[PDB]
């Protein structure tokens, strides 16, 4: 009963060809494709076969998402769900999973290249430098939505190791405040990547002091990955 | 002068098909392939064309590695260098880079799926759970080689968020000590993945108290990715 099956595909950072081999194969053969997220390309979007039912989720509600996927499955069809990057990182795949596995689905997750990785790449930075830092911290700035209590950016910034920030592009005023309160220099390097591996990509290199200016002058207000730390210097 | 060029390819966690699309294309057309690391499959190894000169590096010394690559380049040949996972994470690509760019090379890095990601996948864990934790910490246990001072595992374990440990498989006695000294419960979940996405893979799920036993009973002494934290529970 291999229709009863979810694949969760990691679609890569943006470029159509950072999709693993296997991710591309599935994507090709799926009958219903669910692209949650507007952070996939029109061009990933467009390799599924002709036929495919395509659906946007995100603005859909748990239980509806889930039942649509169960209906299609019952139907004998091949469903797949397409997350940007690697689903394990701020994917939200957990709750669907558990509903799903109750109705016996099998899951299969198909890892991805996360945009962390794509940003470092663009810049040509390893994130780990012997003697310098051996830790990379991947988190998000608190905005409205507060973060758990022992995870604040100030306190995660006191190990001084490379910090890589998802969903924070328009919180660079907090970002600098917490870095300075954990006592980073105002000179430590920042690099921002804007749509990495998109044909619109922008690479901004800058520093804690200028962050917010850099952002707002480059007009990067979304999709940007911010690496901050002395491994991004030279 | 597009022979003067390094691609740094991320080869994925193990399976031949977690290699991005583009990584596979390069790998196909390269004249000299440099696989540093014995952590690639015999089967990635084996898609390069017939012809290819294949070289193992690692036990080679900086400047030799570099000059061999420059000689081949001069020669008009297509070189590529194949790191496991994503090179940005404990890649060591930095020093080659800089020598290289001096002799004017261009680099191109081709991101990857890092084994972080592959482990979470196998287990079916998102690493980020709203209300639970929003931070994933990627580091390594200190062995002989000490880690920088503000990065110790105890102190990185006091945010209580998912911690993912590369190269520490045979340091699970320190691992439990530092987790317990940062006051984790002895019950918080551990999952180890052993050769993830290899055909030998092993998934061990266990807890801080049993870690070291789990390891030594499963006999996992190498290639293992250890995720530790309440998102790996259920
Ligand atoms: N191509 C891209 N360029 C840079 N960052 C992007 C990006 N796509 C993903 N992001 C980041 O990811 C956030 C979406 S959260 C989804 C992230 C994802 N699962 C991944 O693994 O990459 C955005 O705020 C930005 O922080
Ligand atoms: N398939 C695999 N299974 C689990 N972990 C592995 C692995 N391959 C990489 N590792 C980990 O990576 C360490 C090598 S350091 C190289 C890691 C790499 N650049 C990556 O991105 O995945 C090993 O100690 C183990 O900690």
């Amino acid at each position: 009963g291999s229709h009863m099956k979810l694949y969760i595909i990691g679609a890569g950072p943006g470029d159509p060809d950072l999709i693993t081999v296997k991710g591309l194969k599935l994507l090709q053969q799926a009958d219903v494709v669910l692209y949650a997220d507007s952070l996939v390309s029109q061009d990933l979007i467009a390799k599924s076969k002709p036929g495919a039912e395509v659906l946007k989720t995100a603005g859909m509600h748990l239980e509806e998402m889930v039942g649509t996927m169960l209906d299609r499955m019952r139907e004998g069809k091949m469903v797949v769900r397409v997350h940007t990057g690697d689903p394990a990182m701020y994917g939200a795949i957990m709750e669907q999973m558990v509903l799903l596995k109750r109705e016996g689905v099998d899951i299969e997750i198909v890892p991805g290249v996360t945009s962390v990785f794509a940003a470092a790449a663009a810049a040509e930075a390893e994130l780990t430098i012997p003697d310098l830092t051996q830790t990379v911290i991947l988190t998000r700035a608190e905005g409205r939505t507060p973060v758990p209590e022992f995870e604040k950016l100030t306190d995660l910034a006191k190990h001084k190791c490379t910090i890589a920030l998802f969903l924070s592009s328009t919180l660079t005023k907090k970002v600098m405040k917490e870095f300075i309160n954990a006592g980073w220099s105002e000179d430590t390097p920042v690099v921002v990547v804007y749509k990495a591996t998109w044909p619109d990509e922008k690479i901004v290199r800058t520093t804690v002091k200028d962050l917010d200016d850099a952002m707002r002058t480059n007009g990067i207000r979304k999709q940007a990955m911010i690496l901050a730390g002395w491994a991004l210097d030279p």
